[PDB]
C-alpha cells in the first residue's frame, strides 16, 4: 500500500509549489524533505501520500496528561507511517517513537549583522588632534609671525649688512619682512627650515620657542595617530559566545520556550549561565517569540540571535548583511520519524547511509541552501593606509596648487600695473 | 510548626519579585537570604513562612527603658523563631540572643570615585620623559655648547677666509661665538638646523654626536608618548586608609550613629583616631544620614565614604565609576539569629558549614551581587588631544614671546647706551 | 552477564593509565570511551568488563573471502556484546551490524602549519601604506615639481639679482630650473631640505602645501608601522579546500586506503574531484601510510593533510604550530556498535541522548581533548628588526648607487661630446 | 580547678620560648594563642595548664574506624577542656566537638616571588634594531660616502665655480672632498642636513637614495621603539587565579592532602578545576608535601604556592622577595575547640567578641605578624623613560666630547707641524 507521510511546513523543507492548477495529488509539495522522500522511495520501493499534520506541531509532552501533540501524535497512534520532516532527534521523543539515523546535523549558533565598509573619513588624518587644536596652531602661526615682524624691526641686531663683501656701509636691510616672517613660522612648523634664520637674541628666543612648540605638536600628532591606528588594529570582532559573555553592549536573543532557550536553562558550561543571566533578567526585550522576528531585530538593532544552524545557514545565504559568528554550541540532528516497531526504521537508516556515501545529501543541501551567490567580499580586509582614509591630503594638495595659480596670475598683474 | 522567620527588607538580601500577579503569600520576594533560607529548610525539614518585621529596624537598646527594638526584640519574646537576615554579630546582642555561625564575612572599607583620566593636567605632554631626563637634556645643551665654544676657538681649521665672494686675503674670523654656539645646540636639539655648520673635524665630532644624541631623545619622546596614549593607566590618589588619613583635600564620610562611626569613635589605632579627629571636627560636613545619601556624595562631591564592605561590592558592580580603594578595616560577620534557648542555633551552624564546603554560599553570592560587569578594558580610539592634554605648549609659547619683548627692549637700551 | 565489550586502542579514546602497580583487570585503562561506557553502565545496569580486540582493526570486508575483520567480525559471531569505540557508521557496516545513534560528530578537515610571521618578506617595510598610496606620492612629486617649474618662471618675483656679493645690476636669473624643481620636491619629501627655498609667494604656497602634505605622509607611515609592529596579525594562504585546490605550491596529504581517500576517489564535486586529480597523479608523493606520518610532514614539509576532524582537534591543542584551516568537508559519526539482534541498540540510543541533554557528552570531550591551551596571544617585545624585516632598503640603496654610476658615465660622455 | 589546654606547635601561634631555665611550669610557651589564652583567662576567671597534644595532630577522620586522632581526640574523650590553637572550623569537626566563634579569618591565596627592578640596559635604546642592522647602517655610511667621493670627482657637473661673483674663471673646485663626503652621509643620516648639497644628477641620485634609506631607518626605529614600549606597558603582572588559569608557564602548588588540595577537588567554580587539571596531571612536581618546602620552591623556581592566608601574611612580612597575588579564594576561620556540652563555649564566644570590640585581636595580630618593616617600594612604578633605560645616550655623548678634544689637540699639532 501507499505509505502516509506526516510532515510539516518549513523552509527549505516541505513547502508549497508556486502554481495555479488546483487538482494536485501530492504534487503541490516541494523542498528538501520532498526530494529526500523521492530518493528514499526510489531505493526502498514504496509509494507514498504526503498528508500534512493537522495540528501544525512537531511534538511535545503536553504535561497535564501527555497526549503528545503534533507529528509524534500521528506516529504513536499509528495514523502515520513516516514523518519525513525536520523532526529533531531528542531524548523524550526517542522513548515513544523510533527515529531513523540523522540526515542533517545542526547545533546552536549566533546571528549578527555583517560588519561593512568603515568610512573613517577622507579627511581622517585630521583626527589625532582636536578641532580647536588645529585652529589654535593656525592662530599661533599668525600670532608668532607677527611678533617676529615687530621684534625684528625693533631689535637693532637684526639690521645686518646685506653686502658684507664690500666692507662699506649705508645699505642696511633685514631679511625679516612681513612676508618672510610668515615663511619662517610656516617653515619651522612643517619641520623643514626656511632660508632665513634669526640673528638677534630677541628673535632667537621667538624662533627657539617656536621650535619647541613645533616638536611637541608633530610628536603628539604622530603618537596619537599611532594610538588611533593600533587600537583599531587591536580591536577584533566577536567570533564566539565567550566574546558575547563579556560585552553587555551587544544584545542576545532566543525563541520563547524553544530548544535553544531550554539549552541555556540546563547549562553548567558556565559561559552560558551568564548568557542565561542576561535572558532571565532582561526578558521581554532580549527574548523574542519567533524565528522570523528574531531576524528582524538583528536587522534593526544590535541584536545577536541564537538560532539553529540550519536556518542560520539559510538566512545568511539570502541576506548578505547577516553573518554567523562562531561555531556550533549544541549538537543535534534531524531524523525521519517512525512509530515503534516499524520495519522501515532500518530500511531508511540503510537508505540514508547509502545516499551519504554517494554524496546526494550534500547535493540536496546545496540545491536548497545556496540560493544566491553573495557579492564576494569587496576586499573586507584592512590596515594598509589607502585612499579611503588618507586620501584627503590629496584634495588639500590639489587645492593648494590651484590657489597658487591664482596668486601667480595675481603677481603677473600687479607687476604689469607696476610697469605702468 | 512553620517557625515564623523575622526578616527586614534589604538589598540584595530581601527583594520583592515584582513580575506579575500580586498574590503569593511568602513567595512574594526573593534574594540572598531567601535562597539561603531555602537550602537551610531543604536540609533541616521545615518550610520558610517569612514574617517580615513591622518595626523597620534590626535591634538596638535604648538606654532610657532598656528595651530592644527591631528584630532582636522579636527573638527574645519568642514571637520569632529565626532571624534570617543581615543581622550582625555584635557583643551586646550576643549576651541577649544567640547567633549562628557566620554566613558572610565583611568589614569597613572605602568608596571612592573610579579614576578618570579626563584631567591629566595641562603639562601632560611632559610625562614620557622623567623630570631627571628633562633636566639632563637642558644641562647637555649647556654642556655641549660650552664645549663647542672652547673647541672651535682652539681648532685652527675653524678660522677661515670670511669673504670668498671677493678673493682678498689676510682675514681670520670664526663663526662660533658664544651666542652662535648655544644656537647650534638649541637648533640641533629641536630637529631644525641652524645656519651654522661645523668645519674642522673636531667640531664635527661635537656636532655629529649631538645629532645622534638628539635622534635618540626625540624618538624616545615620540615612542613613549605613543605608549602613553594607547595604553591608558589611571592611578587613584588614595589606595588605603593611612594614605587617606593624610589627604585633607579628600573629605571623609560615614553614617551618623552607625556601626562604622562607632568603630572610629572607640578606636585607639593611630590612623583611625586621626581619621576620627577629622570627621568629629567637621560633623555634618562629612557625616551623611544613610548609605544612599553617602553614595551620591561620592558621585557629586569628592569624597571618602567609609561604609560596610558587602554593600560596597554590591554598589561597585552596578555603578562603573565607583570603586573600592584599600582593603577591609574592621572584621565583622552576618549571622542568623535565633532565641536564647534554641536548638536551631547548632542545627543551622552545621548547615551553614555544609553549604560552604559544597560551595553554595559562594554560588548564591555570585548570583545576587554580580551585575553588568563594567567591561571597559577595551580602550576607545584614544582621544583627539585637546587643550586639556597638550595644552601647556600654548603657555610656554606665550611665556617665550613675553620674554622676547623684554630682551628686545634690553637690546634697544644697550644700543642707545652705546650711542652715548 | 558482564556483556563482553570489544574495543580497540586509540587516543584519546582508550588509553592505558600507567601510574602505579600493574595489576587491575579491566581498570587498566582510561579515556573518552571508557568514561562513556561508565555512564552507559551507570544508567543501564551492567558493569564494563572490556575485552580489547586481538586483531588490531575496526573491521573491513576482504572481497577474496567475504569475511569481516577487526571488531565487526567479533560482533556478528556474538563473541562481543558491544563495540564502545570510535566505530564509524558506514553503509556497508550498517547492513551487517546495527549501530547506536552517534555520540560524536565529525568530518574531513585540513591540517596546516600555523602561520608564523618570521618571513614577512624583505620589502616588508613597504606595508604601512597601500600600493595605491606609494604610487600617488610618486605622481605627486612629478605633479608638484612640474607645477613649480611653470609657476616660478611665470612669477616675476622669482627672477632676482643673482650676485648681491657685488652690487652690479642688469642680471635676471632663476634658481628653479627643471632639475632644480624635482630636487625641491624630492628633498622636501625626504624630510631633509634642499639648498633651494622659494621666494615670491606663489612658489611659497606650492612649497608650503607640499610641506604639509609631507608631514602627514611621514607621520602616517611611522604611526601605521607602529601599529603593524606591536599588533602582529598573521594570515594563512589557505582558509578552505577550494583555496587549497588552486595552490599547487601547497601539496596535499591523506592516508592510503582510508576513509578520507575513499571520499575523494568517489567524489563528484568539482573541487573534490580536482583535489583528487592532484593526489592520484602524485601518489606516494602526497600519500602517507598513517595519521602520525602525515602530521610530521605538516611539521617538516609544507603540506595539506586531509584527515578526520576529531583527530585534528586533538592534535591542534597539543602542538601549538598546527592549526585547522577551513571547516568540515564530509559529515560522519561515531556510533556504539552492537550485534544485529540486540536490545542494547535502542537502550543505548536512549542513553546517548540522555547524557547529551544533561551535558555529559560535552563535558567528557572537554576533559579528554583539551590540553595546554596555546596561550600565545600576549606578544613578546616585538622584534629587533633585522635583514628579514627592513632588509630591502639595502637592496634599493645598492640599486640607486649602481644607477648613479651609469649617470656619471653618461654625464662624462655628454661633456666629452660637448668638447667635440 | 585548672583547665587543660590541649594545643599544638605552630608559628606565630603556640611556640617555645628561647631561654635556658629548665623548670618552667607552662611558662615555656609563647605565641598568639598564648596571648589569647591569657586574655580569655583574665575575663573568664579560670586558671589553665598548657599540655601539648601527644600525637602532634590537629584532627582527622581515620576512616578505617574513625578514632579522630589529634586535638579532637583530647576533646571528644573529655581529656581536654580547651583547644586554644589554630583549630579550623570545618564541617566534620563541628558535629563531634563544639568550636567557639572565630578569632581569626583566612582563605586560600597565592604566594609568588615579588617582581623586582628590571634592568633593560643602560644602552637599552639600541634594542629596536638588530645588532647587525646597526652594523650594516654604519657600513653603509662608510660605503655611500666613498661612492659620493668617487662620483663627485668624476662627474663634470659638480666642478662648479667657487667664486661666481666675479664672472672670471681658472678656479674650479668641488665642495665634495673626502671629509665633506662623510659629513653628508652622517649629516643626512641624522635627519639634519649638512651645509653641502649635491649639484650633479649623478650625485643627486646618491643623495636621493641615501635620503630614502634614512627615512625607513628612522621610521622603523621609532615604530619598533613604540612597539617595545607599548608591549611592556600593556603587560600587567598576575593578580588572580583567573590569571593563573591561563598561563601554563607559571607553575602551581599545594600541600599533599591538605585543606587547600581538598578544595580544588570538590570545585565547580570552573576556574579551579582547570587548576586541579594542572595538579592531577603534573603531580609529584607541582604538588609538594609541606608548607615549608612550598616556600622554597617559590624561592627557587617560578612556582605559585597555594597556602592559607594566615601563613602567607606571615612569610611575606619576613621575606620581601615574596608577595601575595590576589585575594581570598576560600573562607575559613579559627576557633577555640571545646567538647560537646562545655559551658565555656558561650563564655569564650562572649569573650572573643569582647576582645574584638576593644580591638585586642588586631593588636595581637600586629604584635605577631608584623616582624620587620620591609624596604618600602624603591619606587616600583615605571613607564617614564629615565636614566636606567635611556641613560646610555649620555655615555655616548660624553665619549664623543672626549674624542673631539683628542682631535682638537691633533689638529693643533698638525697645524704646528705645517708651520715648520
Ligand atoms: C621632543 C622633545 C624632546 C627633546 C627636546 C627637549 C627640549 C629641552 C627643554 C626642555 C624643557 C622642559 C621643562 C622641564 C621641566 C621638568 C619638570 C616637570 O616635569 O614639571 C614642571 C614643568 O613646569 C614647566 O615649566 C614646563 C615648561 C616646559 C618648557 C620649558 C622650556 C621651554 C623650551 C625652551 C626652548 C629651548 C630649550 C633648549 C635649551 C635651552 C612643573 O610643571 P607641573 O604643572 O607640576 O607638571 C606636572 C603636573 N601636571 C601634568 C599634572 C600638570
Ligand atoms: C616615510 C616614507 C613615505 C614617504 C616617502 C615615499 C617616497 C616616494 C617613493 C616611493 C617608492 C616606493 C615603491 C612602491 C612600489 C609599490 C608596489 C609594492 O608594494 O610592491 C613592489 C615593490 O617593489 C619595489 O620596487 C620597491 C622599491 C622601493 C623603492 C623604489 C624607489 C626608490 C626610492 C626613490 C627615492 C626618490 C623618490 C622621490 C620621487 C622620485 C613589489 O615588491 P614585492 O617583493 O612584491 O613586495 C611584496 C612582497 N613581500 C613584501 C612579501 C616581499
Ligand atoms: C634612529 C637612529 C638610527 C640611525 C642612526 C644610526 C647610527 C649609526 C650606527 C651606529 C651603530 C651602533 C653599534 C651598536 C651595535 C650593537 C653592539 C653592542 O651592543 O655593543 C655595545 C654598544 O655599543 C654602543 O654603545 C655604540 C654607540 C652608538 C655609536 C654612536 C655613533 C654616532 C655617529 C655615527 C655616524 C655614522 C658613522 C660614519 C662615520 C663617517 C655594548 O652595548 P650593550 O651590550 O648592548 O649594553 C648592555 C645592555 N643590554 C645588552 C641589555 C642592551
Ligand atoms: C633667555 C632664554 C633662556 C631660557 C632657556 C629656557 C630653558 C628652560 C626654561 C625653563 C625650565 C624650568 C622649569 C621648571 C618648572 C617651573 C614651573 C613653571 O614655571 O611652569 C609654569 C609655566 O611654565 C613656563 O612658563 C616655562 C617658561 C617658558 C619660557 C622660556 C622660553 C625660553 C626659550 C629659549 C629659546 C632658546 C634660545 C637660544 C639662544 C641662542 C606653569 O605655571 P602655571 O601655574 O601652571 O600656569 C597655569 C596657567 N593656566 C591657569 C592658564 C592654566
Ligand atoms: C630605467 C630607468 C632609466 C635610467 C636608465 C638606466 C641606466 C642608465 C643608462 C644611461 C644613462 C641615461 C642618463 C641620461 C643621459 C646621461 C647624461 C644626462 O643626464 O644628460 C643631460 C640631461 O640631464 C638630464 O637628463 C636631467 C636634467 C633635465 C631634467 C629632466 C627631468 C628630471 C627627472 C629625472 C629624475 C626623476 C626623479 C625625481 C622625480 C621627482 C645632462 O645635463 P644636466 O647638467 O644634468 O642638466 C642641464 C641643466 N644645467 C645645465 C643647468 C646644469
Ligand atoms: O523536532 C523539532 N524540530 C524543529 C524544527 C524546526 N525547524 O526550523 O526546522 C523548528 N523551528 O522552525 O525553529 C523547531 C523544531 N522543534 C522541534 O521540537
Ligand atoms: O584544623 C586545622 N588547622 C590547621 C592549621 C594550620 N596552620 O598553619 O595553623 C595548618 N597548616 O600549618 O597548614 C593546617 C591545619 N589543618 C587543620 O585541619
Ligand atoms: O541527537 S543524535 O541522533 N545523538 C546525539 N548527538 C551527539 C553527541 C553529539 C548527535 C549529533 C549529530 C547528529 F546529527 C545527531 C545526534
Ligand atoms: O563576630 S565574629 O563571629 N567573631 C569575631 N570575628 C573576628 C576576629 C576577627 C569575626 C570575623 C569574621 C566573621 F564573619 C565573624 C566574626
Ligand atoms: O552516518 S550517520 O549516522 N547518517 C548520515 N549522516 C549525515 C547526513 C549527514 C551523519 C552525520 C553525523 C553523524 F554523527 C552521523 C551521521
Ligand atoms: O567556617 S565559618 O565559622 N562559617 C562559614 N564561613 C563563611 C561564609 C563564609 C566563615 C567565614 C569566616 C570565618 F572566620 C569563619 C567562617
Ligand atoms: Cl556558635
Ligand atoms: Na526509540
Ligand atoms: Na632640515
Ligand atoms: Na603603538
Ligand atoms: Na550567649
Ligand atoms: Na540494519
Ligand atoms: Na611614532
Ligand atoms: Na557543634
Amino acid at each position: 500500500r501507499s505509505l502516509i507521510v506526516t510532515t510539516i511546513l518549513e523552509e527549505p523543507y516541505v513547502l508549497f509549489k508556486k502554481s495555479d492548477k488546483p487538482l494536485y495529488g501530492n504534487d503541490r509539495f516541494e523542498g528538501y524533505c520532498i526530494d529526500l522522500l523521492r530518493e528514499l522511495s526510489t531505493i526502498l520501493g514504496f509509494t507514498y501520500e504526503i498528508r500534512l499534520v493537522e495540528d501544525g506541531k512537531y511534538g511535545a509532552q503536553d504535561d497535564v496528561n501527555g497526549q503528545w501533540n503534533g507529528m509524534v501524535r500521528e506516529l504513536i497512534d499509528h495514523k502515520a507511517d513516516l514523518a519525513v520532516a525536520p523532526l529533531a532527534i531528542t531524548y523524550v521523543r526517542e522513548k515513544v517513537i523510533d527515529f531513523s539515523k540523522p540526515f542533517m546535523t545542526l547545533g546552536i549558533s549566533i546571528l549578527y549583522r555583517k560588519p561593512n565598509g568603515t568610512n573613517p573619513g577622507v579627511f581622517s588624518f585630521l583626527n589625532p588632534l582636536s578641532p580647536d587644536i588645529w585652529m589654535y596652531v593656525l592662530l599661533a602661526c599668525l600670532g608668532v609671525s607677527c611678533v617676529l615682524f615687530v621684534i625684528a624691526r625693533f631689535s637693532p641686531y637684526e639690521w645686518y649688512n646685506p653686502h658684507p663683501c664690500n666692507p662699506d656701509s649705508d645699505v642696511v636691510e633685514n631679511n625679516f619682512t612681513l612676508l618672510n616672517s610668515f615663511w619662517f613660522g610656516v617653515g619651522a612648523l612643517m619641520q623643514q627650515g626656511s632660508e632665513l634664520m634669526p640673528k638677534a637674541l630677541s628673535t632667537r628666543i621667538v624662533g627657539g620657542i617656536w621650535w619647541f612648540f613645533t616638536l611637541i605638536i608633530i610628536s603628539s600628532y604622530t603618537a596619537n595617530l599611532a594610538a588611533f591606528l593600533t587600537v583599531e588594529r587591536m580591536e577584533s570582532p566577536i567570533d564566539s559566545a565567550d566574546d558575547l559573555a563579556k560585552q553587555t553592549k551587544i544584545e542576545y536573543g532566543a525563541v520563547e520556550d524553544g530548544a535553544t532557550m531550554t539549552f541555556f536553562k540546563k547549562s553548567k558550561i558556565s559561559t552560558y549561565d551568564k548568557m542565561w543571566a542576561f535572558m532571565s533578567s532582561r526578558r521581554q526585550s532580549v527574548l523574542v517569540k519567533s524565528n522570523e522576528e528574531g531576524i528582524q531585530r538583528v536587522l534593526t538593532s544590535d541584536y545577536a540571535f541564537l538560532m539553529e544552524s540550519t536556518t542560520i545557514e539559510f538566512v545568511t545565504q539570502r541576506n548578505c548583511n547577516l553573518t554567523q559568528i562562531g561555531g556550533l554550541i549544541d549538537s543535534k540532528g534531524y531524523g525521519v520519524g517512525t512509530p515503534m516497531g516499524s520495519p522501515y526504521r532500518d530500511k531508511i537508516t540503510i537508505a540514508i547511509l547509502q545516499l551519504q556515501e554517494e554524496g546526494k545529501l550534500h547535493m540536496m543541501k546545496e540545491k536548497w541552501w545556496r540560493g544566491n551567490g553573495c557579492p564576494e567580499e569587496e576586499s573586507k580586509e584592512a590596515s594598509a593606509l589607502g585612499v579611503q582614509n588618507i586620501g584627503g591630503i590629496f584634495i588639500v594638495l590639489a587645492a593648494g596648487l590651484v590657489l597658487s595659480v591664482f596668486v601667480a596670475v595675481g603677481e603677473f598683474l600687479y607687476k604689469s600695473k607696476k610697469n605702468a
